[PDB]
C-alpha cells in the first residue's frame, strides 16, 4: 500500500518535542536545492507559484489546477518529506474545498492552509462562511480516510485586530482544523500571547523577513512554543537577486561567465540524474 | 487584428545584419528578470523546463502539454519580444509535429527547434525520418498561415562527426527550415567552418559553458557569422548557486538573513504588479 | 493567421445573418454536429462540467478546464465559429482579462460572461461589478487586437425582474459588449419585447427545451429578430438517453448487441482519419 | 489510511471465483451512466479518450497528461469501483513508464494496460517491451502501490499466434499481473491462449463486429478469462443518437427532444443530490 507524508507530519504534530522547519520553495529546482541542504519539510508558497507558473504577482491568478499540479510535483520529489502547500481560500464554496482536499491528498501533500479572505477582490469573509470552508475540508479528508493536515489561517489581524483573530482561530479549531496560522503577527509579545491563547493547539509562524513580524529564528520560534516555522522567501529572494546580477553581467560581458562547476551535468545531478539513471538501469537496458 | 512576434523575428533573420542574443529562461521569474535586464529575445530551455516544471534532468520527461504551456506563458509576458522555444523532436510523428507547430503558433511562440534524435544517449533517427519532421512543421505552419520560424537542429556530431552534421542540415535547409543549429560544436575552427559550409542560411550557436563547446562570447559569435546565440543556463546556474547558498545558511542560522530589499513587494513589482494594477483600475 | 472570431464578427454586423449553434461538449459531439452540416457551434459549460468532470453545472470548472475544451472544439474546424461559455470570467478584471486573451489565442469565436457570483456557498453581483467584468473583456481584447465577440449575459430575470435585466443588458452594451443574452425568457411577447428594448444590438436566444422558455425554432427566432440561437442540450440529451439504454441492456444480456455499423472504423471516420492521413502522407 | 480500488481488484483477481465485467467509458457522463446501470468495474477507453478529449482518431495523439487526467476523474466518480485504464505504450522509456505508474497509482486507477507498439500496427522488439513491463512493476513496488499491471500484445495480426504467446510469457515473467491478447479471432484461439498461459489472469477485449466473435460475459467467464471489457458500449450508442438528433435539428430547426431531456435530469445523472449533501454538511 501507498503511504503519505501526511501521516508522518500528523504523527510529529501529536508529539510535543517535534518542531517543523520548512523553507519556502516554488518549483522543482528550489525543491531539489532545499532537499539537498537537508531540510525535513518544505513549504510550497503560492506567491512563488504565481511568480514561477504565470510570471505574476500573487493576486489570486492560480486556479486549483495550477496549484495542485505544483504541490503534487513538489511532494513527489522526496515522498517521505512533508510538504505544506498554500491552498488560498479553497477555490470556491464547500464543494470546491472538498475537491481541493481530495486532490491534494491523492497528490501526497502533507498539509495545506485555508484562509478567511474573499476568493476574488485584504478583504475578509464573515466567520460563518470561513468555518464553512474549514468544516468542508475536515469532512472531505474524513470521507476519503486522509490524514492530510488542515491548517486554519486568518488574515484578520490588521483588519479586525487581535481578539477577533483569536476568535476566528478558535472557531476553526472547534470545526476540526489541526493547526492555527495567525498571519502577520506584529511583535514577539503578540507571538507569545497567541501561543498562550490557543494553548495546546499547534501553531505555525510565518517568517517572511522585513514585514509586520520581527525576525524570529527557528530555535526561538520553537522555544516560544510554535510547532511549525515556514519561510516562504528562503529561495525566491536569493534567486531573483542572483538572476538579476547574472543577467546584467551577461549584458555587459556577452557570456554568462558561470563557475567551472556549473556544468549541465551538475544541474542534472541537482535534479536527481543518478537516481533516474538507476531507475532506467534497473528496468533492464539501456539508455545510459 | 491579432499579432505574433514570429513575424518580427522572421524579418530580423531576413536582414543579413541582425544578430540575436537570447538568454536562457525557464519559468515566469527568470523570464521577467531577463526582460527587465533589457534583452530583446528570450530562449526557453527545455532542460530548464524539466528542472522547474518537474524537478528532473533533461531526459525527455516533458510532454507537449508541459512545454507548450511554459512557452505560451513566457511568450505572453512581453508579447512583442520574440521567444525561441525548445520543441524537442516535435512530440511524435508528422501528425504530432503539426499539433506542436499549431499549438506553438496560437500561443505566440516566435521560433522553435526540432532535432533528429529518437523521441524516446545520444541516439539518432535517419535523415528521411528527420526531414519528415521538418516538412510536417513547415507544411503545418503554411496551412494556418503562421510565420513561426522553424529551427532545424542536429545532434549527430558526437556520434557521426562533422560532414554528417552538415549534410543533415543541408537536407533540412532544403525541406524549408529557416535556421540551422549544429549542437555541441567542439572548437572555434568548426564554428567558423559550419558557417561557411552553410553560407546564406542563418545559424544558431547554443552557448552552454563548460560542456563540449569552448566559451565563445556574443561578440566572437557575431564575428564568426552566427545569426543567433542562446545561453540556456544563463538564469539557471545563478539561481541554483544562490538558492543553495541561502538554504545552507538558513540551515546553519535558523533564519534566512535576507537582504533588507528581498521583500514580497520587491517580487511583486519584478512580476509586473504596477501593470496588473492598471488593468484592474482601467476596468473599474 | 486567421480565426473565426473575425468572420462571426462580420456575420453579426451584416443584418441578414442568423447563427444557429447546437450545443456541443467534447470533440465527438463537435465532429457529429459538423458532419450534420452546422455552420456554428456552442460549447455548453453544463456539458463541459458533466463530461470533463462528471459533475452537475455547479461552477466546478476552472479557466484551465473551459479553455482547453474551447480550444480543442474551436480547432476541429478552425473556420467554423465556436461560441463558448466563459461563466463569470473566473475572477476579477485580472482573470476576466486572461480568459479573453487565452480564448482569443485559442481560436474561440465568441464567449459569454454573466452577472452571477463566481462562487456560491441564483445569487448575483451588483451592476458595477458586472459591468467591470464586461469592461475588462472589451479592453483586454482591444489591447491584443482580438476580434473575439463579447456576449453579455444576465441571470437577473428571476431574481430582480425584467426591467432590471434590461438595465444590466443596456449597461453591458454601453461598456462595449457585442451581443446580449437574457437568460430564461418566459414567453414570445417577452422575446419580441427584448429584441425591441435593445433594438440594433444583436441578441442570443438560449433554447433549452422544456424549461422557462416556450419552444422557438431557429426560423421563428430569426423572424422575431434574434441573431443567434443556441441549443445547449442538442447533443447531451440524446447521448445520455441512448447510453443509459445501452448500458442497461448490456447489464441484462452480457454483451452490448450494437448495430453492425457501431464500429471503431466508423468512429475514426467521424473523427477525421482521412484528413489525418492526408497530413501524414504530405510530410513524406 | 486512504485506500484505493487497486487493492480490492488485485485481491479479487487472486480469488478464482471472481470475474470482472467492465464497460467502456470515455468521459464523466458515460461513466455516471454505466455506474447507475449497476456495473462494478469500469474500463477507460483510449480511442474514446482521443475522440472526446481531442476530437480525433486513436492515432497516438493523447499524452500522459491527457490520459492520466481523464483516468483520475473517472476513478474518482465512485472511488470504491475499480477502473481499468488504457496506458498506450506508457509514454516513453523506463523513466516515463514509471511516471505513468506513479501518477496512475496516486489517481486511484485500479489497473492499466501497456502494449508493444512503437510510441510513434508497428511493434517494438520483445526486449524493449519487457523493459516497460519491468519498469511499471518496479515503479509501483517502490511506492507500495497495488495497481494491476496488464500486459497487452498487438502482435497477433502482424506476427501470428505463437509470437503473441511468446510476448505475453515474457511480460508475465517480468512481473505483469494480467495478459491481454488483442484481437482474438476465434473461440478456439480464446481457449488455447487461456490454456497456454494457465494460472495467469487473462482479459478479453470484446468489441463486436471485428475479428473477435460475440462472446458474452457469461461465456468469457466459463472459458477461463478473468476480465471482460466492452470498449464501445457507450461510444456506439452516443454517436448514433447524436447523429440522428443533429440531422433532425438540421431539418426541423428545433431539437424536439423528449420531455425527460432536461438540465435537472443531467444534474441528477451527474450526482446533484450528493453534491448538495456535501454542501449542507459543510454549513453545517
Ligand atoms: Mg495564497
Ligand atoms: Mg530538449
Ligand atoms: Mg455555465
Ligand atoms: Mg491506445
Amino acid at each position: 500500500p501507498m503511504v503519505t507524508a501526511a501521516t508522518s507530519l500528523r504523527r510529529a504534530l501529536e508529539n510535543p518535542d517535534s518542531f517543523i522547519v520548512a523553507p519556502g520553495v516554488y518549483d522543482g529546482l528550489s525543491a531539489r536545492v532545499a532537499l539537498s541542504a537537508g531540510f525535513d519539510a518544505l513549504y510550497m508558497t503560492g506567491a512563488g507559484t504565481a511568480a514561477s507558473v504565470h510570471g505574476q504577482a500573487d493576486l489570486g491568478i492560480c486556479t486549483l489546477n495550477d496549484m495542485r499540479a505544483n504541490a503534487e510535483m513538489i511532494s513527489n520529489i522526496s515522498p517521505s518529506t512533508p510538504v505544506i502547500a498554500d491552498a488560498d481560500t479553497g477555490y470556491g464554496g464547500p464543494i470546491m474545498v472538498a475537491r481541493t482536499t481530495e486532490q491534494y491528498s491523492r497528490s501526497g501533500v502533507a498539509a495545506f492552509h485555508i484562509e478567511d479572505q474573499v476568493q476574488t477582490k485584504k478583504i475578509l469573509v464573515d466567520t460563518d462562511t470561513y468555518v464553512t470552508r474549514i468544516r468542508a475540508a475536515v469532512q472531505a479528508r474524513q470521507r476519503i480516510g486522509s490524514d492530510i493536515v488542515v491548517i486554519a489561517r486568518t488574515d484578520s489581524l490588521q483588519t479586525h485586530g487581535y481578539e477577533e483573530s483569536v476568535a476566528r482561530l478558535r472557531a476553526a479549531r472547534d470545526a476540526g482544523a489541526d493547526v492555527g496560522f495567525l498571519e502577520g503577527i506584529t511583535s514577539r509579545e503578540m507571538a507569545r500571547q497567541v501561543i498562550q491563547d490557543l494553548a495546546g493547539w499547534p501553531l505555525l509562524l510565518n517568517m517572511v523577513e522585513h514585514g509586520a513580524t520581527p525576525s524570529i529564528s527557528a530555535a526561538e520560534a520553537k522555544e516560544m512554543g510554535f510547532r511549525i516555522i515556514i519561510f516562504p522567501f528562503a529561495a525566491l529572494g536569493p534567486a531573483v537577486a542572483a538572476m538579476r546580477e547574472a543577467m546584467e553581467k551577461l549584458k555587459r560581458d556577452g557570456i554568462p561567465g558561470l563557475d567551472k562547476e556549473m556544468t549541465p551535468q551538475m544541474l542534472f545531478r541537482v535534479c536527481g540524474l543518478d537516481e533516474s539513471m538507476k531507475v532506467d538501469a534497473q528496468a533492464g537496458g539501456a539508455a545510459f
